[PDB]
């Protein structure tokens, strides 16, 4: 029941939108006629994305350059982006810190930096965005991974940050449901996707089929527009059948009902 | 299968061992004739734990006081504990930052502090302990929560840190399966426990049956001794059945190739 018209004139933020899945989401939103504000560290790459977004038919497109390692940048970013659009309908949280497939050695540094960038910056962005999202009865879209639901070797710091996202965002979704805050939260569980980053990282190490980044970007936007609690997107139909955790839903509902 | 004799003469670190579950674990290990090193911030409270451990029959008992907000203290603590005992067989990670039941609003200070103390310091402690645990084919015991596997309101920052523990420690367990490091990792999934902190925190907010802290503590040591991947301890039989995620283990084992 998704309709591309669900996004026309909507005010959307997309993080990590200079390349990969983030860039594909900005292009999709542009084609749907949304107002977009994209962010990443590369000002030059973001300018090119914003230009193609206006070409594609966006109601408006702007960018704000900076690092999500900086919590002051994150807080101010949401305010600046909201002031540029005159509100906020959907917050798409998609950036991560650069990571590789390697065994955990003595890297507290990569663990701390992955936690600050992949998890804490998302919380700061939410807190900053929530007054406008409350006014619009908007949506928060949190891009995660299969490695955020299940254990795989070579991605320990990454997995920790992605598991932290589920814990945080699913707990506040329960709070919003009980306090009657009509701000939806969509957690996106993605399998391996064919971005230049993933294809380089995975070469000669992993032998899995990667899914198309364009289709993946559209499935995230659909999830958010339909206010779905979770989106599952993987190349395998077998993997997609096993990802759902019905016991967790019963365990949550047992507490919820009583 | 378990025998208390499995802990006799074992060299064990217990963090957050001045009260609650941590103190009860130190007491059980002491009765079992283990060597124990306890930590927490209160030197006066730890002294009383050390005294009673000797009275109970510990092979040796020592305390080191400090805050796990200090990563330098965490590193130095393991090294000092190791010297005190002449090695290390088991590392029990149990401390958390002080937490109360509250709806999340704008407390990034509590989010960051929960991630630093409940998750980051566990990693730091693990890195510092790994050479000794590798040499003794030791064990890492990670105290988590049902809120570290499932979503509940009033504990967002807390849940994120416990979910982060699962992601990190379960990913490293898969890595030890490839490098064949003989260090076991036990994640303990606990329901509400009758500790003084929890009874005061739930008062007038939540109505749930708490399980006993003495049996909780023993159940944790037993899972550590038997090198189990997960320990489940909850007052309900239904919830104990539902905490297992068999789709996750299929998804993980189906990946365990290449
Ligand atoms: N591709 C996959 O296989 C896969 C699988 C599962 C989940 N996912 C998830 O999908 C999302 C995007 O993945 P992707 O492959 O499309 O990534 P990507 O192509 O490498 O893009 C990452 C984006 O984040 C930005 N970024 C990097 N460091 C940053 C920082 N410190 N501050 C702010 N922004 C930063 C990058 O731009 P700058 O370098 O200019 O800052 C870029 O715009 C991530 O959350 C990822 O975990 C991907
Ligand atoms: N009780 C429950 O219902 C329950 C349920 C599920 C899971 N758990 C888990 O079980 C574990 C123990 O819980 P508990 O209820 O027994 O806790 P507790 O009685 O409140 O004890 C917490 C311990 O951590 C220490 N601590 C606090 N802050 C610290 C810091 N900054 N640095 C170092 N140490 C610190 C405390 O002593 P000082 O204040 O002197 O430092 C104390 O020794 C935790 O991991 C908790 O998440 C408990
Ligand atoms: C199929 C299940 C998944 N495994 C991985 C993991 C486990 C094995 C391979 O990837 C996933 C994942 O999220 N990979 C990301 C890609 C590849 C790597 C690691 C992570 C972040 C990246 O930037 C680099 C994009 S999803
Ligand atoms: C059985 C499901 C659980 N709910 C909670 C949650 C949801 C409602 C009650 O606690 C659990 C939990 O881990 N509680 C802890 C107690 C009570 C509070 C919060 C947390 C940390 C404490 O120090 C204070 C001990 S386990």
């Amino acid at each position: 029941e998704f309709r591309p018209e669900m996004l026309q004139g909507k005010k959307v933020i997309v993080t990590g939108a200079s390349k990969g899945i983030g860039r594909e989401m900005a292009y999709h939103l542009a084609k749907m006629g949304a107002h977009v504000v994209v962010t990443a560290r590369s000002k030059e790459t973001l300018q090119k994305v914003v230009s193609h977004c206006l070409e594609l038919g966006a109601a408006s497109a702007h960018y704000i350059a900076g690092t999500m390692e900086d919590m002051t940048f994150a807080e101010q970013f949401v305010a600046q982006a909201g002031k540029l659009m005159g509100g906020l309908d959907m917050l798409i949280l998609n950036h991560i810190t650069n990571t590789s497939l390697n065994l955990f050695h003595d890297d507290i540094h990569h663990v701390r930096k992955s936690m600050e960038v992949n998890f804490l910056s998302y919380v700061v962005l939410t807190v900053a965005a929530l007054p406008m999202l409350k006014q619009s009865n908007g949506s928060i879209v949190v891009v995660s991974s299969l490695a955020g639901k299940v254990a795989y070797p070579l991605v320990a710091a990454y997995s920790a940050s992605k598991f932290a996202l589920d814990g945080f965002f699913s707990s506040i979704r329960k709070e919003y449901s009980v306090s009657r805050v009509n701000v939806s939260i969509t957690l996106c569980v993605l399998g391996l996707i064919d971005t230049e980053t993933a294809m380089k990282a995975v070469s000669g190490i992993v032998h899995m089929q990667a899914a198309p980044k364009e289709e993946c970007a559209l499935e995230i936007i659909k999830g958010g527009a339909l206010r779905q609690e979770e989106v599952y997107y993987d190349s395998s139909r077998w993997t997609t059948l096993l990802i759902r955790n019905p016991s967790r839903k019963i365990l949550e509902e047992l507490y919820s009902t009583s």
